[PDB]
């Protein structure tokens, strides 16, 4: 239930201090439900956070299951990627060529395959970031959540 979607451009404070008991509680922070099999977010998380991300990675490998989150703007991606089932891809946009290439092959394995997991985050939009068309046809096979009410 929802269907509901509406670009309201507010909350840009960051708003956090020291909790700080050094608890191992941020994992129960991190510990969250599950969702959508492509979903596409801007802002609510994929803003350098990816703690929603980190989430969904976490309860698929709790099923035995592969999945991993990479940072499009700390971590490169490799083949080795195709491993996992489960993809979370935050900071979307630094993709370059061979990486971007390797993206688009992986989401042909999931369209081909009738599989694949995928959840992006970014601060613009899927088809307004800077990238090839071959990708950017892809990023429509994923939808547009915001948790905005």
């Amino acid at each position: 239930m929802g269907h509901h979607h509406h670009h309201h451009s507010h909350m840009d404070y960051p708003s956090f201090d020291k909790f700080l008991g050094t608890e191992n509680a941020e994992l129960v922070y991190v510990l969250r439900h599950k969702h959508g099999q492509f979903i596409y977010v801007w802002g609510e998380e994929g803003a350098g956070k990816s703690h929603l991300l980190q989430a969904w990675v976490a309860q698929a490998l709790e099923a035995g299951k592969n999945a991993a989150y990479i940072d499009a703007a700390s971590m490169p991606l490799t083949d080795a990627a195709f491993e996992a089932e489960y993809l979370a891809v935050d900071q979307v946009e630094k993709l370059g060529n061979e990486e971007q290439a390797l993206l688009f092959s992986i989401f042909n394995r999931f369209r081909n395959s009738g599989k694949g997991f995928l959840l992006l985050g970014s601060e613009y939009t899927p088809q307004q970031l800077v990238i090839r068309e071959d990708l950017r046809t892809r990023m429509a096979y994923c939808l547009v959540y915001e948790v905005k009410p």
